[PDB]
């Protein structure tokens, strides 16, 4: 059509695009497959259409560095538009342009480490819910989806993070916060609605006007309620996500529902990321007892007795940052970067026009033999005191770089961390029979395994 020969003129290589449809058709194979793909079969730099929309996928560590970093304020400073947001268009990860570099200023200090040593032990308290309900599950004699106790776990930390409301997930599913927030999962954007607004984009602001968020507007009225309720029955900071902007509240000021917003922000993006990695990571040590023996004998040195961990432990362990280092290499849940170019700009001697969406493909990437050697294989040496240095920080990118990175990568970093410490001391983890030996990934929009991970667990 007649924005799908912006590539042809700018002599990039690329998948020959199909009228009104673009390359989605490609998408049958899923993110991962299409984008591995395309760096096999055109190099270092292609370029495809999502509809529409062109979008430009660069591999060079210098280019990705210039768009992340160094020309992030002046011209790679937003993400795509997803869909209808509704009042949500000011949580941070939506926001654009001088309101998001507000609100980052407006939150930057909740997420310091001073403040997440703060939390340390807020978060340990269900850590050791976790074990007491982990241990009922070994008695079973079966196995157990890892999801959902991680997602119960995840769950805990959450509300016990972002409000005061301490919660048991997995034995207490009645709870106003336990139901709604349970329907916060990730956005499948490859299912029918998300396939639907990327190949029409005009169509957003008509599911604006009818208020449809795509976010469950029940859940999100109950939570700006709770809010609103909250901040009267406090009217003891307690290390509390809320109290921490709550507190701030009083650049330019953070508003009533903008706090709210935010609020949401977390714990979206702090419930299935988190118990997704977990999974991964407990996958990994089953297939590979010498690592889960390793890392089972660093706990009890760092932490003899079964002791309770601590920011000073945590950030002492080095074989348990390696695990989660090789995980989030091997399945990193975001799969790509995204920046809309919103000026003509050259960079690195190559020419990006106003309007198209520049692409970093992280999962690609962490599987390019041309920086790992066996990519495929799971070694955690691969992030060893000598060899971590080899690594190029713009070519693994779990959490993004730049000002536009992760903020809460120090938090979920250390939740996941602490979750493990807790369960590898008191458990082992055994690949029962209903474990896929290969572990085959989802074809769909999400960095999730096909089948629910399932393993054996034993006391220790
Ligand atoms: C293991 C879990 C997590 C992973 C792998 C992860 C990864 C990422 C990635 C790749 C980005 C995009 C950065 C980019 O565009 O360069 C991001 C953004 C973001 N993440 Fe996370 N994240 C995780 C958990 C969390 C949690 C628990 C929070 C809660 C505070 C959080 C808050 C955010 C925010 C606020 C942004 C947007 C930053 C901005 O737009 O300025 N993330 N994350
Ligand atoms: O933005 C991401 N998530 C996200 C989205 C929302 C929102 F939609 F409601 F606004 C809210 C929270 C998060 N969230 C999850 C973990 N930390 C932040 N990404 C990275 C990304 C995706 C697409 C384009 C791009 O440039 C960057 C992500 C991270 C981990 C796993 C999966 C994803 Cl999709």
């Amino acid at each position: 059509t007649h924005s799908h020969g912006l590539f042809k003129k700018l002599g990039i290589p690329g998948p020959t695009p199909l009228p009104f449809l673009g390359n989605i058709l490609s998408y049958h194979k899923g993110f991962c497959m299409f984008d591995m793909e395309c760096h096999k079969k055109y190099g270092k730099v292609w370029g495809f259409y999502d509809g529409q929309q062109p979008v430009l996928a660069i591999t060079d560590p210098d280019m990705i560095k210039t768009v992340l970093v160094k020309e992030c304020y002046s011209v790679f400073t937003n993400r795509r538009p997803f869909g209808p947001v509704g009042f949500m268009k000011s949580a941070i990860s939506i926001a654009e342009d001088e309101e998001w570099k507000r609100l980052r200023s407006l939150l930057s200090p909740t997420f310091t480490s001073g403040k997440l040593k703060e939390m340390v032990p807020i978060i340990a308290q269900y850590g050791d819910v976790l074990v007491r309900n982990l241990r009922r599950e070994a008695e079973t004699g079966k196995p157990v989806t890892l999801k959902d106790v991680f997602g119960a776990y995840s769950m805990d930390v959450i509300t016990s993070t972002s409000f005061g409301v301490n919660i048991d997930s997995l034995n207490n599913p009645q709870d106003p916060f336990v139901e709604n927030t349970k329907k916060l999962l990730r956005f499948d954007f490859l299912d029918p609605f998300f396939l639907s607004i990327t190949v029409f984009p005009f169509l957003i602001p008509i599911l604006e006007v009818l208020n449809i968020c795509v976010f469950p507007r029940e859940v999100t009225n109950f939570l700006r309620k709770s809010v609103k309720r909250m901040k009267e029955s406090r009217l003891k900071h307690r290390v509390d996500f809320l109290q921490l902007m709550i507190d701030s509240q009083n650049h330019k000021a953070l508003s009533d529902l903008e706090l709210v917003a935010q609020s949401i922000i977390f714990i979206f993006a702090g419930y299935e990321t988190t118990s997704s990695v977990l999974s991964f990571i407990m996958y990994e040590l089953a297939t590979h007892p010498d690592v889960q023996q390793k890392l089972q004998e660093e706990i009890d040195a760092v932490l003899p007795n079964k002791a309770p961990p601590t920011y000073d432990t945590v950030l002492q362990m080095e074989y348990l940052d390696m695990v989660v280092n090789e995980t989030l290499r091997l399945f990193p849940i975001a799969m790509r970067l995204e920046r809309v170019c919103k000026k003509d700009v050259e960079i690195n001697g190559m020419f990006i026009p106003k309007g198209v969406v520049v692409m970093i493909p992280s999962y690609a990437l962490h599987r390019d033999p041309k920086y790992w050697t066996e990519p495929e294989k799971f070694l955690p040496e691969r992030f060893s005191k000598k060899n971590k240095d080899n690594i190029d920080p713009y070519i693994y990118t779990p959490f993004g770089s730049g000002p536009r990175n992760c903020i809460g990568m120090r938090f979920a970093l250390m939740n996941m961390k602490l979750a493990l410490i807790r369960v590898l001391q008191n458990f082992s983890f055994k690949p029962c029979k209903e474990t896929q030996i290969p572990l085959k990934l989802s074809l769909g929009g999400l960095l999730q395994p096909e089948k629910p991970v399932v393993l054996k667990v034993e006391s220790r």
